[PDB]
């Protein structure tokens, strides 16, 4: 696992609803045991996930955003 800004698979950001509310639940259904909002200057607004496995993934740049 890692602790990171969660995107969407792959090379994206998600967008968070300040509060955490929705994105926290999104983090938990993907499989991070805490999540929050955050901002990652680069792309923009993003969400955060603690204890996501590395077979779930995050902000990357190299490509552009996917799904």
């Amino acid at each position: 696992v890692r602790d990171g800004y969660i995107a969407q698979p792959e090379n994206c950001v998600y967008h968070c609803f300040p509060g955490s509310s929705g994105c926290d639940t999104l983090c938990k259904e993907k499989g991070g045991t805490s999540g929050h909002c955050g901002f990652k200057v680069g792309h923009g607004l993003a969400c955060w996930c603690n204890a996501l496995p590395d077979n779930v993934g995050i902000i990357v740049e190299g490509e552009k955003c996917h799904s």
